[PDB]
């Protein structure tokens, strides 16, 4: 990394620890040239950005409720309802960004939930992909027969 | 009555009052521990029987919200809300079911969601119908084609 | 009560039992005149409707936090907010509405803080009383002198 | 650092990679158990030691947030605030305190707040200019017809 | 349905079989986990409401410990017993009420228990006809004298 | 107390300690006479007599139980109920036996319960004190009156 | 299964639901002719009848300390004994009788325990297969020794 | 001595009083905390070490119901039972073992057994004689038909 | 306080918070003349400074526990022992001092051990006064008459 | 035996051997679960009952530590202890009493103890012999200058 | 075992019992030629002493912690810690010894540790090896060069 | 500040006084609640960040014992460890750093340290120093070497 002062192309760690709850690791860094030592933290956070304008840490447990309630009256476990919460974490947290909407969350759910059931699915899309008249369902409804 | 301030698991009642409809009792009471002053009131409401054993009283308010949500993403105004939930309300107490469940009363929907929309209707009614299958859907569409 | 099958003007209770969580009782009525045995619920509940149009439950927590946010850098103890929660759910309760807005809530706050702290006060009632110019405030400033 | 998805305590890296502009580094990591990948970013940001000892990452969508709550109920429009947090962060790093406080961060929006709005300056004065009386307010207030 | 063994939440159905009276399902099941099979009868059975808002089965046998518990210390056979419990279901089988209490359920046990006892019937009565005053069991000991 | 191998009047006591538990205290004491130490534990157990021939240690919460079932649908506290439990306590370790029957604990109870409700004395005594015709029904509510 | 109303061949399932706790799920049906909507319930439960007279929900934990207590002075593991009492609950729900005497319940246990081991199959078989003199117990180490 | 109602850590001693026999001392006791008086015996009672190294006092009812309990299905009545518990208890009090065991307790009770009865006596003689094999079994069948 | 960066006479207080732990007070001072803000932490701690070189945080649970042991086979109640650890803690944190050794704890102890117990506070101020021959015991029961 | 890595509650025995001296037994045990092995030593070791009901292994180690404890700030050599340690060891061997405790453990120390020193056996002995009284000190005292 | 009376050359176990906390197995065994019984206990327990002089109970915790520090810097995984540890114990239990030095824990965590880190490795035999000069440490760079 | 005896939130302050060199404020203090004074002390001491986020008070007591402990087993007096502490933080504070971390704590030990042991230099600046590899250990040998 760039030293900060003197903005030298390289600096080497000097010292490294992971924080107690485990979501960060701080590591002290000493520029080779100048000899300054300046600390860095990494992190894995990640937050969602509510409609009402409000961000708040993405959580697995409330994308699973969501398609769990949009799964009402099908055939749905819990073991699958839990991995496909892990799916979707885990292709959010792909893009590398630290902040998304609400509506890419949907996005990303409605890959895996396809492959779950495609009543849930269909009923998800026609709001995440905002369907306007019965023609937009019929069109979702050949898309699915074709997949 | 619990306390609502310290919890106290005994509450007298200070004083009682019948309203001039009639079906309603507006009681005073106060905690002998605390000594502090809240106010209860006592309907016969019409009570739902969940999806689970729990019986809830009837509310407008969650109608019109769920309504709403499942609405969300169309030209449907408040107004056209309030007189669905008005019109729900007035049929599931004008048909005096002996046992109410809440999935009659999300049958009480469909009928006037179908004039308001049919992206809503075909959502709201893709849960209570029991759609099982996409040819389900397409019959439902068909339906909404022909009314 | 009056009976809901034949609007008798008076009717006797035969039944009575506080609910396991304490926050309503049930009782099992029955009309002198037509036989008739009907349940009723007495509830305590109380709801705040957000700015953002959602109806939650009251919380003196909340209350207690937000003043103590509005007291920050002052000589606030804990037992005082802790009154000062009781005195706001109080004279909220006796109202006797079932849902009120955080409006009249911040209202209620307004008056026992007036009596915890001055400065809080002011930049409570600043925000909750919609001062609009400096000259708003010096007024404020007077009405303090002159109770 | 641990997995965000099973929180098994270590994790590997993947790989590394250095950003064009050199402040940030940009990893992508994978936990040995469960095999699942994520990413992480180091950067060496400003550190703010708040009213604790706890140390917190400066944020501009903090300063931003808190003022529009303090200018709630005032003809401020986002532009204006956007300006003011750009404003205050360009301040504070541009005197390069030795020990970086919240306190100081929330002196450096007197300054901005005080062209945008009186009403909300004055709020927001009051706290961290550690109003003790109401003469104190009223000093603020000749200042602001001062200037 | 949660496996009686390992409380996996989720169950298979081997199989499914209707009885020959048709008003039962039988079903066996197997947990996906364990795989320890087990068996499950579904029936549309009467429920009573509890003093609770608990729905509970209809059940002949604590109506008949309910009237032995009150019946202990006289001489009644158990084939008296089983005659009134079978007296009871039919009665409240026969009415085909609405909605139907534990309350109705004890009511129903006047009837045929004033003719098997006086004492049992006595201490029974005391409470279903919500006795508040010694002159009300007066009037039921003439009430029975009369009897 | 009597040395239990040369039976002298008295003996001294040289070591004393209670029990972790607190329900005995181990004491070690010394003959004057024969200078042997020997080892005597004093304890306070209850236990009570099930008519099924088993003895399980006394609890006040089963007598709290059983009275508020035999005052069921009577204004009655659970302070009261709770100093009901403790005053039955202490007057059945009055009495100084280690064992007693469970006849002797409705005996018991028959005494506060008739300060605390006639209703559930009445109800409660029709049981335990074997009444046999309603003219022992009759003879008691004179007996309340007289009191 | 039969409409309770009508008495229809079949009924179509509209709703479904697991209970919270999972021991029961929660049905919904409506009859294609009539088109009526009532409730099942879906139960696993078993109960054991006491020898005096009460029944109880099955546990295994009892089972095993009785199988325990059986092979006490014997080389018995502690997952030998989860095992068995697995075996025994299997066996006993496999017959699908929703209440069983706790003979039935000592006849299941004498299966896997011969296996288990032969000294404590033999005290227990000495109970539950009710020997009457040395001769049976001969009899019973000559079957042990041809199996 | 922990009090037996509020659980107060130590109890004050109203009077005692040494028994005319001389082998117990009756003391009356009161809490300080609640004013509530008990009773309390201390005797030099005979110890038993158990299984485990917790001792216990010795007790021939201990001793009756587990003889009856492996004296279940045999003509066995509660005279001899009495008489062998006497016999028991008295063979122990006059042992005089140094340190006397529950092992050494159930050997008492196979020579008075053995006269009862004989399937008893071989269940109850197959544990503390550590039984290992059915021959040892057939060892005792031929001894028990000696004698 | 004085300023640390120009030493001026007196600074004012314009940021106070209590830690969440309570322990510690972080506030933050200006100082009127230069115009800087400096961090303080207000502290309560005690130290304890063992007799082999380490020093530990103050415990009243170790004070009650030596005590305890001390008062073996005297009548001392768990009140009195809880009374003297707080007696001992108040006197030793008067002093003022932030480390002591654990003599001074010892003769803080032997203040009200005296009060509470002679032999106790013989036996302990033997070890803690440093008597050397029976003179200095026998001296000490001497003051102990004259006191 | 509990398996001392992963607490597995049965563990299996590798290999056995006794000792040349005969009073002591080595195995090596290997749990099933972690297939990791480790050793056990059982003997007849000399039990002595605690204040309690608790039995606690004789141990010389704490004879000796105890004594020093008490020894400490006196001329007491490591030897002397030693020695004191194994007199009292071969005292309590050589009595062979029926019920040994630690009572009695302590007062085998104050013979040797005499000797050895006069303030640590006074301190020791008045804990065994019970003082009640200062006198009790000084007659003690008295005894020590005879001696 | 070799019986403690007569010393005959074996004994037979008569009844065994593990522990409730699992650490000591507790067996009476009977001479076959005296016919005595007599008690044993088998344990497990391992002690470390202290440099102090107090021996305390051997704890992988403790040894995990230190290798950690000792490993402050380097790359080394809590799985792996938790083996090392797992490895030490082991191998320090192999031994058979009850009680062991700290200096032999250090030894026996030379080992793994070298495996684990040479840094590590060689800033901990840099204590644990008494290296005395710069000479020292360069023969054991060496040492770990050619292993 | 929570009261060190009871953990009351809020304190009062009796009383206050400045030191005569002006850098501390001494206080005391008494809790409302249980009436018991204490003494506070408010000091500007320079601070360390940690590794973790913590900032914690310097202290040159943790400096002179973590060298102590990496000097054990070497012959370095304590007169030597207290200059070097004295070195170290005269060095701290002679600095100035803008952010003082416990890296430059560690840092500032080698150069004092140098001159006092190879040894315990080699095995501290193995750290700081961040050692790698055994290949630096041998530079850092042949720096000592040198100097
Ligand atoms: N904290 C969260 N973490 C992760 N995903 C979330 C979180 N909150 C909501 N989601 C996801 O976002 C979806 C919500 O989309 P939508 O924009 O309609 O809701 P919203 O605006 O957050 O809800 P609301 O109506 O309560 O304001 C949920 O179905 C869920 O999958
Ligand atoms: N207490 C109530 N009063 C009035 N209408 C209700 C009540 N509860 C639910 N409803 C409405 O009736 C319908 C019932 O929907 P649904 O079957 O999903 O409810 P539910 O029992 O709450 O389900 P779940 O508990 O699984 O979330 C919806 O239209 C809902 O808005
Ligand atoms: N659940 C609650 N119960 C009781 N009082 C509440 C509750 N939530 C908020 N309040 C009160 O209402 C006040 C909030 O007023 P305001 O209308 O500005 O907030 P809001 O609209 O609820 O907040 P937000 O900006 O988060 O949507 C709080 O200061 C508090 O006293
Ligand atoms: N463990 C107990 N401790 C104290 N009192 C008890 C206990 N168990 C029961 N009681 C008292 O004894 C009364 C029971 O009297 P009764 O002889 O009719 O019952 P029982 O024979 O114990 O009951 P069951 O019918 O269950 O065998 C209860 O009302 C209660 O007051
Ligand atoms: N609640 C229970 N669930 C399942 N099995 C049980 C339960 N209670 C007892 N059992 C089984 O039944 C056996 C008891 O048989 P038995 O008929 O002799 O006892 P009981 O009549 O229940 O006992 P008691 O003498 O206490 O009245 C136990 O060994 C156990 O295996
Ligand atoms: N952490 C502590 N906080 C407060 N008081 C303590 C603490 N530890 C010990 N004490 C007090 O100090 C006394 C100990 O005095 P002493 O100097 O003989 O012990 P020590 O050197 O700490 O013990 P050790 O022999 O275990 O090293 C105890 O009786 C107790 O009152
Ligand atoms: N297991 C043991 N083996 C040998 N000697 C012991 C043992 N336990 C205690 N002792 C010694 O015997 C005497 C008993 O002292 P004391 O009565 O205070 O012990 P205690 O039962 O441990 O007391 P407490 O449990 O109340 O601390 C002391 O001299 C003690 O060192
Ligand atoms: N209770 C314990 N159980 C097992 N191992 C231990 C225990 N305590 C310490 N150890 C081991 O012993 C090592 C300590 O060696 P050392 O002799 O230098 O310490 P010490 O004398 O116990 O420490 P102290 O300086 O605190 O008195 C630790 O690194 C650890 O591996
Ligand atoms: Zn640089
Ligand atoms: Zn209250
Ligand atoms: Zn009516
Ligand atoms: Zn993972
Ligand atoms: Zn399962
Ligand atoms: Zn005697
Ligand atoms: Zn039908
Ligand atoms: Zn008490
Ligand atoms: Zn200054
Ligand atoms: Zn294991
Ligand atoms: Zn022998
Ligand atoms: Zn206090």
């Amino acid at each position: 990394m760039h030293c900060p002062f003197c903005r030298h192309p390289d600096s080497r760690v000097v010292d490294s620890r992971t924080t107690d709850d485990g979501t960060s690791i701080r590591r002290r860094r000493q520029c080779p040239d100048c000899s300054r030592r300046f600390t860095t933290v990494e992190t894995c956070s990640l937050m969602v950005v509510k409609r009402s304008g409000v961000t708040e840490p993405f959580s697995r447990t409330k994308v699973i409720n969501g398609v769990r309630k949009a799964c009402q009256g099908r055939p749905v476990t819990e073991d699958a309802l839990a991995q496909l919460g892990q799916r979707v974490e885990e292709a959010v947290r792909a893009t590398g960004s630290a902040e998304l909407t609400t509506h890419d969350v949907g996005l990303a759910i409605l890959g895996p939930l396809q492959e779950l059931d495609l009543v849930a699915y269909l009923r998800f899309a026609s709001v995440y992909r905002a369907f306007d008249s019965l023609e937009d369902f019929e069109a979702a409804i050949a898309e699915l027969r074709e997949t």
